[PDB]
């Protein structure tokens, strides 16, 4: 079934006569092959879906666990691509066992090596958990993984799969370095792509974009899951960062339950191959389920702490407009490590809205308040505790904030603090 | 004395007369002492419910990251006692800082130390996530968040009492002991119902296999109901558990079950405490909504815990392991560091008359209507015969040995202790 047949898509997946097969073809259901993409060498193996479905079998796994030691021994990033309805049923538990196998060799490949998987068509049972095993997975239109979170690129079709698929592997593996002539000829004024209000929303994604190299592709992660938290990898003056920003175009830039375990998995995975971290901030606090479930939030809150306070890439962050109470912890604070802090002027780091916490520490004088009096002692009250909290000054005072910048030197001044930091220590 | 006091706490949970200060009483809001739990050294930290309702602040943050520092310099267990609103608003960022200094420090503890929460009272905010980081979580009913807390205690000073014992089981661990662990061998087989297709609570299976005398610290009973996990005693030493639970979903994997499954085995792969895995799962469920989601992202979540774990990790099939669910639950293929089994056990891709369904659809669908239900059973007895049995599995190797119920207990213990420390 020629479109399906794996020497083809493996070679249109790498770079034009640079295909060498592991081992010789056969009707196993996977083919196997060394090769290069944009130079660098990279592993890849193909599941036949010309032959029985692409099910699993013994002697396919096998070739897949060979392909994982050949990957591992040479230290080369291992591309997978995915067409197969599940393990071979009549081979029996010998299948169940050798799938496993697979399983067992990407785990054991884990933040080793980049594990990419290209999902180009239907993929169930053992070959739905495959690729959930590896760091990033790409999924053409034709296909369904089967037996939401687990889909991290979406394609156009399977050739622009193979083409992010390729993309990927650069980022990971030309990772480059940072180059300040780069980023200050980049260097723009991002504060005007704010609203004039501070109350009003807008989707963080130009700032980030405005941030990166303008030539570069921002490939984000999961888009269409926990969209209150935008990450993704992309490159600063040529080298590979990951970034992430809250969102405030959904549920107020909010943090939750997926949105913290979206960021949590991408600093881990940013943490495990050396990629450094631009953190976004402009949050203004927390929420549970629809249904007021707060285990969520919790539990995967406190998985982002983790992640935060165990990484070790040079990580910094940058308050937009606001950062506020528990969600300021977590997202980069200098409390958890954060390289260093840079501010925007009119930034507010705080507990929370002057208006919100006057209202709760003064209460009662409110209440005592005339009716008709009430909101002109609140915005009075609020002023003066403005005064005093919430800004940047203040910050750098306290110490949680490094740096207050120009938003025109913002790529700039991003830069500089992650090229000068240690590669590992935080 | 007030029942908040901070001290009093502290005592309660303390062994009599062991109690030192690491610092003057103050308005904190903290109080931290060192002490001991039954011998062993032990550090505790209490937030003081009577000042402004226990809120954290800049000096009692400091009290506690300080405690943190002693407890990882000795490499102590250390307890914290919860009761507190949060932080203390007044104080703005600089407390929040100090939250987050907190954090930090239990981060930096994470796996190396024990780390128990005993929350005796209102616990939010910065509060609430303290113990989220930690190990274990008891709660006193006096105090939605499903999956957060680990052990419901009966009252406060049962709160303390687990507490206690908690620290045992992480810091007095033991030893194996190959003659209590035949002592206490009875017929574990005899608790299972007469039918292989009757569902039971598989907690006397656990009990039976436990000692007799320790209790069995089940975490989170009430969350992800078809998977059973906890810490225990098997002949004197401290052992997770994990154990599908047929009562529930018919013993399912499911979402959240992988999720429960994940982070114990984690825990205590952590700290060196070997695994007991007793399996009896049909295949795993999807979530709402048929949507797959949950159950592969937290299945693929348990796959990672078992293969990257390195402490002697043992499964015994009791009844059933069924498809990707038989993988996951600890297998030969995430190197299992033995697979035992009872000799009824069956270790199959599915049942067999569903397995024939698929095996022999086109040669089902093409016989005459009236004679193919009975043509299923035909092709389904063959296929029993030759697939799905023990003697089957030892063949090809993924059970090592089929045993005799009445020797669970010794049969585990010979392969946990003469597995590694670490390897697998
Ligand atoms: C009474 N008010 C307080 O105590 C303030 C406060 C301080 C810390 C805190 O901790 C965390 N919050 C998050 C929110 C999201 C997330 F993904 C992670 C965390 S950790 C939570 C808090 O309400
Ligand atoms: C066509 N049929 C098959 O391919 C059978 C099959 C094989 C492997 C497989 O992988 C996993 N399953 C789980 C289920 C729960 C869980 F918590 C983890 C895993 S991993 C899943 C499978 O349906």
């Amino acid at each position: 079934l020629d479109p399906r047949d794996p020497l083809l898509r493996l070679s249109n997946f790498f770079d034009d006569g640079s295909v060498e097969l592991l081992h010789e073809r056969d009707r196993s259901g996977v083919l196997a092959a060394a090769g290069t993409v944009n130079g660098v060498r990279t592993i890849a193996f193909c599941t036949d879906g010309t032959v029985m479905g692409g099910a699993m079998g013994v002697e396919g796994c096998t070739h897949i666990v060979n392909a994982y030691d050949t990957a591992i021994e040479d230290q080369s990033p291992i591309v997978g691509i995915w067409h197969s309805g599940g393990a071979r049923l009549a081979e029996g538990v010998r299948a169940l066992h050798a799938v496993g196998q697979v399983f067992e060799a990407m785990i054991r490949a884990s933040g080793y090596i980049p594990q990419i998987s290209v999902v180009v068509g239907f993929a169930a049972g053992g070959a739905a958990y495959g690729p959930a095993l590896t760091d990033v997975v790409v999924m053409a239109p034709e296909s369904r993984v089967f037996v939401s979170g687990v889909c991290h690129i979406v394609a156009d079709d399977e050739l622009d799969a193979y083409d992010r698929g390729r993309r990927l592997v650069g980022l990971f593996c030309q990772q480059g370095h940072f180059d300040r002539s780069k980023a200050e000829a980049g260097d723009t004024d991002i504060h005007a792509l704010l609203p004039e209000s501070s109350r009003r929303a807008y989707d963080v994604r130009p700032i980030v974009t405005a941030i990166l190299d303008a030539d570069t592709p921002f490939d984000e992660f999961q888009a269409n899951w926990a969209p209150s938290m935008v990450v993704g990898l992309g490159r600063l003056s040529g080298r590979t960062v990951g970034v992430l920003a809250n969102n405030p175009l959904r549920l107020g830039g909010c943090l939750n339950s997926e949105s913290a375990e979206k960021a949590a998995r991408f600093v881990r995975l940013c943490d495990a191959f050396g990629i450094p971290l631009v953190v976004v901030v402009d949050v203004p606090g927390y929420l549970p389920g629809v249904d007021q479930e707060w285990g969520g939030v919790v539990r995967r809150g406190a998985k982002l702490l983790h992640a935060f306070g165990e990484c070790t890439v040079p990580r910094v962050t940058l308050v937009t407009r606001k950062t506020y109470g528990g969600a300021y912890i977590a997202m980069n604070s200098r409390s958890l490590n954060a390289t260093k802090v840079f501010a925007w002027p009119d930034a507010e780091v705080a507990v929370m809205g002057a208006k919100a916490a006057v209202g709760i520490l003064h209460k009662k004088k409110l209440a005592a308040a005339p009716e008709h009096e009430r909101e002109a002692l609140h915005d009075q009250l609020a002023a003066e505790h403005e005064r005093i909290a919430g800004g940047v000054d203040s910050a750098l005072d306290i110490g949680v904030v490094d740096e207050k910048i120009d938003p025109a030197h913002t790529r700039s001044k991003l830069t500089e603090a992650l090229a000068q930091a240690p590669a590992r220590r935080g």
